């Protein structure tokens, strides 16, 4: 056979404490007969409860009370009783929320899938109605957008010995039988799979599952390395507009429910810029709002400098909340997002939930000296100063988009730009390749994303973020005499040349609780860089400081 | 003078248990010397801890310790001693979240607005950061989206009496002294607008105060009939795009967070037919989603029948919740919607928090007599098999939008159409006028807002919601056997003369546990007829069944 589809049973192969598992636990724990509780489950066979059940005519809620008769029934002719207080529905609950996501069989299925297979879940599973249905649903749809198809038995009113489901399932995949690999942890829904050709793999225990699939696929599945995190397809996103000013109109991707966190992009990016962390905070119980940032993508992007001042920039996010209903927002930021969402924090700390941001610390402006001076106190800040003249940096940048990108989003020992002297050499690229190595970091796709995203407005609209610096200056100084007290992370970023480490050893002064993370071998582009870090560090910090 | 700008003091105006009548309760309760607390909160003057509060140069926290000192050194020079555990946070917590929006003063400011006033309130407030800050940043989110402006001491750094402040009012409103009126609790604030020409109003008691607002205006504020709810302003709201598949993408309107509501209109209509529930709602604590349904407005609409099929539509929600990242949502729906949205509980219940209709009833088909023929049994439904030739139905519908909409669009007791023996005279309109008169209902700029979305995709995909009476038959066959056993509500109105109350009355043999709620002098377009008691009945059951 040559395969090119995977077919996963769910209880028991993708997700695991089988629920099985728990109708055999049960038995013994109450010391009921070996097998009562399997007994009553599958009575009447063909025509029983539990195949009406799992052919979608009936509900789970409507399936509990018929399952507690044959509890009855095969308590009566096994020649016990049941304990006082038996509840079928307590049990299932329990079970039910014991199941969670087989990891490794499901790093499996994506692993296959990259390498081009039709991937596919096959289940006998139900309409659940109970009270508790929420925790089975957010389960489901985890594990469904990482497949090609989700086939219920409920859903179809087929089930999953009956030969009919697989002839549903080889029509629905477009493939003949020797094409594909089915596994199930049950022999008898494996017997057919095999009488149409289909290659089957019994599911004991995962690993050797995994061996027999690595075997049959030729492809490397278990011991592979750590994977990236989901990432997202931009056309698959919800994509929202509001309307902030007469001529401003911003855009943003929108996924999960609860607790609203607004992710805030540095230059030159975009809200694709956070692609690794949207699908993980929605996974940890989040409502994520990935901005694209005035000036850039499918926001506005008006040519003034003004425009783009920290004060104009704030008070159009707080129209943001405004138009979109919210109190407020957890607001994280990276690079220039960073130092925005500070100045959120001090300007409109009602409308902050928590504040945190990536790499850019809080510095004070210094009343006295002008920031225009400061940036030429530090050389690694040169580069500032070549962004200063409207025009220059725009026709460089502007030039060769998929020059600009592949040569700024590198790793930290991929450097192929010196920081210092800018202004001597005349462009941030005089001495760089034309056509660079594509970096670790990304893909040629995800590229040509920002490529296509920049044709729209260019440059001049993020440029001018750093064309304020005298304005930005006089506005934070208003905010000299406070402090931020509302909940408040800082994450350092080890091998960012520009935006150090060190230059945030001072923050506690204003931020007295702050909390801190930190990620080694990490560069500027931290999101892309150390994704899983990036995720465990929020999401720890979200749990515990923007919740309860 | 002549008056065309009124401004609105906040505390003690606008928002009622005004503050300060916590700092002197509180000295009453306690037994402390008359006005201690408020001595020390005044301490300093101009250049005192709460006037540097008011002015944005330190943050509430910060000034909590600073007031605890003042309380201190007023209870050391006053000759007492404070209580043992005395906590001026304590004090204004409860100050702060007893206090409430002032309604007949928004309704007065509303009503000015309504008549071509620019409103503006005009604080002295401060940076909040306290924990619980959502209360008041809520409070202010109500009140500012019915304000042209909203000038807080703390944004802009100078405070209220200072005649500055008033020089930025008049700059703000564009206006000269004398055609501006400002009510405010405090006499002092109220001499500076004197000054330059203001007119004044002293606020102790509201109704007093709206009587001299009435006498300067000119227009009837009190006693003025019962008001409309929020409506929508199309443009301000956020605009959010789902593709579902290859060729379709649905459009919906967002607004408000908390549990996600999923509102779903019915024919011929619009995401806009929910314009008075979006706002309310959102106030109530959830997270709308009004929906453009497939064929309508900006979503897509697909020129085949079958795209218009029951299961196909609720498949398409399925994947709008599923690229949404929400595991579940509330569906609330009317007419068409109703039907759909009853659907989505009998084939997706794990996805539905609860579900609500409007009007629509849930019948279960007949699985022995064909739905074409029990849509002959009932002379009303006539016009439904008006709509089965594709064509017919669009040409009368499209050739003009306006009449359409406003001959439809109407109240009980204002029908201009014979619902009855439609195929016979040929046209829904045959002996119905060319230039109807405007309903009660709706604004000329309403219905025009409905032109212009139908001249986007015109009548076919919506019609086509009728083309599928077989195929949804045989589809709804297979829920035969299911009950409704999540939370539903069914709202009927009295007199709808086509979905009338009377057809629900067997519902609850297959929702046992649904709540009803019922409408007087109700006609078909429940939302736009009845806003405020449709907003009360689902509010009241959101809070009770979707919720906790
Ligand atoms: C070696 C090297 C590496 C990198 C990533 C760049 S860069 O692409 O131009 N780059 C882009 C973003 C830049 C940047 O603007 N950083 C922040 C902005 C927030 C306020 C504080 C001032 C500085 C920092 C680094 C440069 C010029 C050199
Ligand atoms: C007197 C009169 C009043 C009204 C509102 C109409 S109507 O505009 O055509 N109209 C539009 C919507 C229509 C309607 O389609 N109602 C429902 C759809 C859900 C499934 C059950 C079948 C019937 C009901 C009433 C008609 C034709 C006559
Ligand atoms: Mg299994
Ligand atoms: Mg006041």
């Amino acid at each position: 056979m040559t395969l090119r589809a995977a077919v996963f049973d769910l209880d028991g192969v993708l997700a695991l404490p089988a629920v099985f598992g728990v109708l055999g636990r049960t038995e013994e724990a109450l010391a009921l007969p070996r097998g009562l509780l399997n007994d009553a489950f599958q009575k009447g066979g063909p025509e029983g409860a539990t195949t009406r059940l799992m052919k979608g005519e009936i509900t789970l809620s409507q399936w509990i009370p018929l399952m507690e008769e044959n509890c009855r029934k095969c308590s009566e002719t096994a020649k016990v009783c049941l304990p006082k207080n038996f509840s079928i529905k307590e049990i299932f609950d329990k079970a039910i929320s014991a199941r969670k996501i087989n990891r490794p069989m499901l790093q499996a299925a994506l692993m296959l899938r990259k390498k081009g297979f039709t991937t596919a879940i096959l289940t006998n599973t139900w309409l659940d109605d109970r009270a508790e249905r929420d925790g089975l649903a957010q389960l489901m749809c985890e594990l469904k957008m990482h497949f090609d198809f989700l086939i219920e038995s409920c859903q179809v009113g087929m089930v999953k010995p009956e030969p009919q489901i697989y002839k549903f399932l080889l029509d629905t995949l477009k493939a003949s039988p020797s094409e594909v690999v089915f596994l199930d942890d049950i022999g008898a829904n494996l017997k057919p799979a095999r009488d149409l050709g289909m290659v089957t793999i019994l599911v004991q225990d995962t690993d050797t599952a995994l061996k027999e699939l690595e075997k049959v696929t030729g492809i490397q599945l278990l011991n592979t390395p750590a994977p990236l995190p989901t990432s997202c397809n931009p056309s698959d996103m919800s994509h929202g507009y509001v309307t902030v000013k007469p001529r401003v109109r911003l855009h943003f991707v929108e996924l999960g429910s609860g607790p609203a966190v607004c992710l805030c992009h540095g230059f030159p990016e975009s809200w694709y810029s956070w692609r690794y962390q949207i699908p993980a905070l929605a996974q940890a119980g989040y409502r994520v709002l990935a901005m694209d940032m005035k000036g850039y993508g499918e926001s506005s992007a008006p040519p003034e400098i003004e425009e783009y001042c920290m004060e104009v920039l704030c008070k159009e996010m707080v129209t943001f909340l405004d138009k979109l209903g919210l109190s407020q927002a957890v607001f994280i930021g990276h690079d220039w997002g960073g130092m925005l969402v500070w100045y959120m924090a001090l300007f409109y700390p009602e409308r902050v939930r928590a504040v945190a941001s990536l790499n850019t610390p809080f510095i004070p402006a210094n009343p006295n000296m002008s920031p225009l001076e400061s940036i030429k106190a530090n050389p690694v800040f040169d580069y500032q100063l070549y962004f200063q003249e409207p025009g220059v940096a725009e026709a460089e940048l502007e030039q060769n988009l998929s020059r600009t990108f592949k040569s700024l989003f590198r790793a930290s020992d991929e450097s192929v730009l010196s920081m210092h002297k800018v202004c001597e050499a005349g462009g941030l690229f005089v001495n760089s390749p034309e056509e660079p190595s594509l970096s670790r970091m990304v893909t040629e796709e995800e590229i040509q994303f920002y490529v296509q995203q920049f044709k729209k407005s260019g440059f001049r609209g993020p440029l001018n973020w750093y064309r304020n610096m005298e304005r930005n200056w006089k506005w934070a100084c208003k905010s000299l005499g406070r402090k931020i007290l509302i909940p408040a992370l800082m994450v350092t970023a080890e091998k960012d040349f520009v935006l150090v480490p060190q230059m945030s050893q001072h923050m506690e002064d204003w931020i007295p609780h702050l909390k801190r993370g930190h990620i080694e071998d990490c560069g500027h582009w931290t999101q892309m860089d150390k994704p899983t870090e990036v995720n465990q560090i929020l999401i720890k910090w979200l749990d515990s400081d923007a919740r309860n």
